[PDB]
DNA sequence: AGCCACATCCCGGCACTCGAAGTCCCCAACTTGGATGATTTCTTCCAGTCCTGGTAA
């Protein structure tokens, strides 16, 4: 009904109401997968405790699935889709309606993590994590901008395309084609703002 | 003006894009002069047989 908080240590304890609503919606689909039992009070009541160690737990949830994915590998990683390892955790960032990083704190932590992941895995002769392919709609989300802007950014040569398409065809938004390390670096280099 | 049957209608849901290099453009295509003569084109003999009318003196 209102916020009214002070000494807001948890990442769920600050902000405008729309964000506070979005954070709960996200928590629910992701951890309350059990079918509705109209436990309208009890089901959501737990979300606050959950977030109290967030700055240090979210990363472990992401780390766990890097390893479980790795041991099930069937192709060299540089032809593997980003989605096969992280399971659309990126798309879920779109459920909070705000676009910028300083307000959408879920996206802010996911990017933090991916930047570190790339940093500890530099390029060498054998491919490794960080060379995964992103689709056009994924870069748009990580770069905090609409899709048409990515097409314009490609056209000017600020980033490379890795898969050669056939002639008399087009690459659709859903096709996986940019390397992760290329997107992370470009964003640090030329996409920052006061937000 | 109040009550009832039947039309559709929009959100939540679901499923698909889809592997995976490109194979050269352009403009022209021939004019003149003649096609042969002299000769001849076969002859002997033969060319089946039997069955399958109606009507009135």
């Amino acid at each position: 009904y209102g916020c009214s908080f002070e000494s807001s240590n948890p990442l769920l304890a600050i902000g405008s109401l729309s964000a506070r609503f979005g954070a709960l919606y996200w928590y629910q689909q992701r951890y309350l997968s059990d079918h509705e039992a109209v436990r309208d009070d009890r089901a959501l009541t737990k979300a606050i405790g959950h977030f109290t160690a967030w700055p240090d737990a979210f990363w472990r949830e992401l780390q766990q699935m890097v390893d479980d994915a790795l041991v099930r590998q069937t192709k060299p990683l540089n032809h593997t889709d980003f989605v096969d390892v992280f399971g659309s955790v990126v798309a879920d960032c779109r459920q909070i309606p705000m676009r910028n990083t300083g307000q959408n704190f879920i996206l802010k932590n996911l990017i933090g993590f991916l930047t570190d992941l790339v940093a500890r895995h530099p390029q060498c002769r054998v491919a490794n994590v960080g060379d995964l392919l992103l689709s056009a709609v994924d870069a748009a989300t990580l770069l905090s901008t609409s899709v048409e802007q990515v097409r314009r950014l490609h056209h000017e040569g600020f980033l490379p395309l890795s898969i050669r398409p056939a002639s008399r065809n087009t690459v659709s938004p859903h096709r996986a084609v940019f390397h992760l390390r290329h997107v992370v670096e470009l964003r640090q280099a030329r996409m920052q703002s006061h937000h």
